[PDB]
């Protein structure tokens, strides 16, 4: 019944996959619809236990789409408001979730994709797996501020500051990003046994232990924080950057190839 | 005392967890001696500093389920002052005015993963090993110190899975541990830390902790822990049928038999 | 100025820390001139970004202890304001509009340490070395960054033992570090990261940093280390027998000397 | 509905508690009719304000004891479920997106009070009476929203001691009613207030309450009312003697029997 | 000065807002001067306290409508640095190392009633009335004090309904202010109380009112500020249609004529 | 057994009365120790279920012993810090007590001895009674900063900032640091029928549901609040307020009431 994801079910696991190959899975307007139904069945099924999100053939995401932004051109405050509000709460459903989530990620993770993988209860990926956060050499703000949440302050500046869209899940996994890097013939099997051990616990004790842990980051006030954040955002993208600004006009005339090129050559080598 | 040792040596205090033939697994009676011994080590102006241990080959594998398995605790107001006990035991090492190291060997296990959690610091030998376990038995976390040490990441992988050989090295990684040195040299290791911070003015020491502890109490810790315990007196006053299903075994055929009927539910 | 230099290059501001006969230690005189020089870089629209390094093959040693010695602060009316500037000036990074970049080779100790610990970015020679020796001189902590920057224990051990050799590797793996690179490699590391956030709308990497810095704020750490800070007060405002030790042995044979009797104190 | 009214008019939402024979007494298919209304006044952009009354002479008298009695609910998961539809309920009028006005006459007790308690503002004609009476009959607080509202001493005398008589001026005085009104210009004011807000850009009043509810959850409001809300099925799971002694009466003798004796163990 | 009255007498500063014609509308000239007042007043170790008020009549309106008016801002990026200053002036007020009191005849609306929220006390004639009629204008709330004075049910009224004709009385008895004296003994009341402040140690009261501060801020109240100003931000960025008309009015047929054509939008 | 309180147990209530009636019941080093003995004995006591506290005869007290001070004149960090520690957990037993705590107040209840009562649980008072923070007025800072979290910000920066001490009951009502006003003739009746009320539910439910309602206050960071306020204050009083110390040199030459006097004419009339 989906158009943009793939739903489904398989020993007690719910399992959705971000099914755009052809735009590295990037997550427009009805993939979020689509993600946000797909969470709603896992959720009100009994049979599930655990839910697993992946993408569709060797990528995971490159995040939200900008060929659908480069198109919409959406313009001022009142137009990005609900826009940003629906890419803020789709990636926090992966946190909210009453069962635990499984980000599985081969190839690229980033941008908002790099955030919903954050967003889960636990990250596994490839060797050829690669994070990071380029929104700002985008000239684009950062919609989901989890990353100082789950890496600590001064990698996360790093990584956001400088756009950082090249870290190696290796590196992942050494600042707390990445749970375990596997075998890349190896990732829907390990997602799986993860999921399935999940599942063999009583959902009660797992969903009350769950509470438990999110309780501990609440605490310190992270939903504050993330809403601060996005409150931020908004201004950053109703406002308009020159930079974005600048990065689409070229787009739109020479093609987002073009587009990347000229920003890339705004850096250093 | 009958389950623990309690030595004064070099200006600190040694605390033993002392029960080897169950893994110096912690019951009633242990923990009610910890909180004696720390009373003492607080009390006395010679000690600078507390070192926790266990005896033979084995840090402990936690709070002692065969205890349990006797006991047959049945509900909401059996369970509440067992857990509050196990809690407020625990966090002794956290709240003690003078600086605490967890010195590990062989297993750290559940609570007393948590009691080495709530340490200022913890050494472990090569062959450490460490996790929560809980779940896979059927138990809730009584201390939620994990996510408080160690990155949410993290914290939930070990915690929802039961990680229980999380090894010494990777343990160091992640912020669990400080250092890791070779078994015959742990008790040396702990000793010199222990006698360097007792060179240092008390007050000074004292006043520093106050501020170090301060950081994590600023930010809810001690709210989020209290959240948790109350958690987890619903889970077990409730009694999971994981919990009941295990002991069910364990009372039949023995805890051996109730591990392996345990390790089975789940992918080899 | 007379204790610092301060450049302008590539849209990038670079401050200095130099007195290298004495490990750019950080004395009242360097402290007004780093902020007059922060004043600056902020208030110029041409400067995108701050970095911070230390002459003569060192980033800093900490707050000057000759300075100290000769001064003789006595009483917590006196240490009032001498913590104050320290502290102020030490959280300038975190603060600063602009994002900010420790450059460090060499020693990067105490105030020190804190000073490149609220940079919003740390890189390092291979042949630099951290920490908080101020215990170990009677000293308390000023600015209690560390616990918000790596874990608890990590935190906790540094502080409470006064490490003062963790190498720039070791610094990497705990979080206090972001890059590691080789000796001759510093300057050009930090201006390629400067020029990468100086290519980027000024107004987006302020409120970038804004929304960054919220995170920990959020979770109270100016609180925290405004608490800290008046522990030291408390601290400096009494003065340890340690620290007043220690002086008595450097106004009698000097420093050298003084860190002499002090490492004899502790085991070798 | 079977249970509520709901009507809009003036782009007002209006909903009504309807169960005059049982003083309006929230039963669970009346909470989850609640829910449906707020649902359908939240999708209605026709609709930019919600009152919620009762019918009759009362505001309500709280979650149903009769229908508690019958259902003889035991133990803490079956406890769990009651217990979260009645805070999250309660809770609907605090995070919906549109202001929520309580319009109170008559008795307004127990989960009503804190129905009230969560809108963002309280009417009362001048015969109101609130309060939480839970502990008299030997039940806890589901949401403890009470200290939020009104000063800490105030809230502690009125949920320790059970207070279910104070009057809508004293109401008044501590916070917990904006206005007194005459008994025949409850429904007139109400609709004056939600009318006015009705006159507002409804994005400008939608995210005004946003920053308003922000100042409380900041404090960190919700976290407070999870672990209250943890607390109670703690209380209730093992379930009171004091509840358990009550409706032993209630069943043999009747409620008004059940109250005589409730009252007889307190001070006149 | 031009838009202020700055005196200094008995050991007090006083700032008079000071356009009587335009019922002191505090425009980007007059913040300026009160900022450009306040730097005196703390560097000036003569004075022990501000007292702020109005001049012909009135405290002020609040943030300047018909500056606003002509200046026709538009969108994010003008927006920003506008309620910046706003913010910031207010604020001062709070941040004051010495204490600070609004001495109130009159009008204290909007943007004026917030500079008076961030007084440590206020002081009020009988004919003093107060409020925060923004949301009536089509404008968002740039300083979100209210509930961190008075209680959740009681901000939330005067916010979202816009109340501007909170007489005296009524703000004394929700917290707003202090006391509440006959016109013509609001100077002397004022002068009194900072003369009294005067004859302590102003050390002894800059430390108190720092940790008076603390425990607002503890709560995390200078967060939930930011997080209400970035959220105005937004809603004036985008601007309100039910600003734009009140201006399109205003432009046309006077300000005079545009709060006409506002209050006939709402119930009389 | 004890020489500066009386402690009682009637009707399943424990009863503490402040004695040094000829000091107008001045907390002095003695009697904190012994209230923190009598917390003790209430708190292990199953036949307790709630503590009344209030003075001997007609007033509850006048605070931390100021002859007391100015005989020791301790001086310095080192000495005040055990000092203001002991001040700080004893006025504190009465929040963290697991049982419900009364303070029943007549004529003068300041500085330390208003914190006390702020404390408690509930507070009832004689239209006699009278409260405030004397503190700043004699060169003192605030040991324990309760009254903002119990009053709320502009009047406990007044009654603090001025050291307001004559602050009547019925104001006192007005602002929630009272809870009831009732006649001199029926306080100790008045205290005893709330505790005896508390007394007759299930002690469990009380001790939870006070767990409870703390937890509200402690959620928004009121114990590291009240530390902060308190390591102030030894800053403060380790240096010597000036005002303190002429305060001090004025009362051991001429007498107490002469250093009143002294310094009541430094402030307006």
């Amino acid at each position: 019944t989906y158009s943009k994801i793939l739903y489904e079910t398989l020993h007690g696991v719910a399992r959705i996959t971000l099914n755009r190959p052809e735009r590295t899975n990037a997550l427009d307007q009805e993939m979020l619809g689509e993600i946000n139904a797909a969470m709603d069945a896992a959720e009100a099924d009994a049979g599930v236990k655990a839910v697993i999100v992946r993408g569709a053939g060797n990528a995971f995401s490159s995040g939200f789409d900008l060929k659908a932004q480069m198109e919409a051109r959406p313009a001022g405050v009142d137009a990005w408001r609900p826009l940003l509000r629906k890419d803020f709460d789709t990636v926090m459903r992966f946190w909210h979730c009453p069962k635990p989530t499984i980000a599985a990620v081969r190839g690229p993770c980033l941008a908002g994709a790099c955030e919903l993988a954050l967003a889960c209860d636990m990250t596994i990926a490839t060797e050829d797996a690669f994070f990071g956060e380029p929104e700002l050499k985008f000239g684009a703000g950062i919609v989901v501020m989890l990353l100082p949440w789950i890496v600590g302050p001064k990698i996360a500046k790093e990584i956001i500051l400088l756009g950082e869209d090249r870290v190696p899940a290796r590196r992942a996994a050494e600042i707390g990003m990445v749970n375990r890097v596997v075998d890349g013939d190896g990732l829907d099997a390990e997602a799986l046994r993860i999921a399935r051990h999940i599942g063999a616990i009583d959902p009660g004790l797992v969903k009350e232990t769950k509470r438990a842990l999110n309780r501990a980051l609440e605490t310190q006030g992270m939903l504050q924080a993330l809403e601060s954040a996005l409150e931020i955002d908004l201004a950053i993208e109703g406002a308009g950057s020159p930079d974005k600004i600048a990065f689409f006009e070229v787009a739109r005339r020479d093609g987002l190839r073009a587009a990347i090129a000229w920003r890339d050559a705004r850096f250093p080598a």
